[PDB]
C-alpha cells in the first residue's frame, strides 16, 4: 500500500507515535518519506552485507526481523520480516518503536540524518489535522 501523506500522519498519531521516546510525528513522517515513499511493500536487498530492509520504515533483517537468509542475524522485534510488508502497519509501528528504544534513537536510520535532522520538518504534517 502506498499511503497518502495526511492519511499516514493520522494513522501514525492514532498508533501513539507522536512524541514516542521524544520523537515528533513530523520526524516519523520524514523518515517514512525518505525510506520508502510511504510504501509498505518495499523490500530492498543489500548486496553488500546480505541483509534486506523491509517495509514503510525499511527495517533491517540483521537485527530486527527474521527472514532466515541473513547471516548472524537476531530478531529483536520477534517478527517474521513478512509482517513488515503488510498493508496494516501495526506490526511495523511496534517494531519501529522497539528500534528507537535503543540508545541511538531515531539516528539508527542514516536517511534520517541525511534528510531530516536539523531541517524544517513541519511540511510533512501541515494541513493533516494532527
Ligand atoms: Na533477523
Amino acid at each position: 500500500k502506498v499511503f497518502e501523506r495526511c492519511e499516514l500522519a493520522r494513522t501514525l498519531k492514532r498508533l501513539g507515535m507522536d512524541g514516542y521516546r521524544g520523537i515528533s510525528l513530523a520526524n516519523w513522517m520524514c523518515l517514512a518519506k525518505w525510506e520508502s515513499g510511504y510504501n509498505t511493500r518495499a523490500a530492498n536487498y543489500n548486496a553488500g552485507d546480505r541483509s534486506t530492509d523491509y517495509g514503510i520504515f525499511q527495517i533491517n533483517s540483521r537485527y530486527w526481523c527474521n527472514d532466515g537468509k541473513t547471516p548472524g542475524a537476531v530478531n529483536a522485534c520477534h517478527l517474521s520480516c513478512s509482517a513488515l510488508l503488510q498493508d496494516n502497519i501495526a506490526d511495523a509501528v511496534a517494531c519501529a518503536k522497539r528500534v528507537v528504544r535503543d540508545p541511538q534513537g531515531i539516528r539508527a536510520w542514516v536517511a534520517w540524518r541525511n534528510r531530516c535532522q536539523n531541517r524544517d520538518v513541519r511540511q510533512y504534517v501541515q494541513g493533516c489535522g494532527v
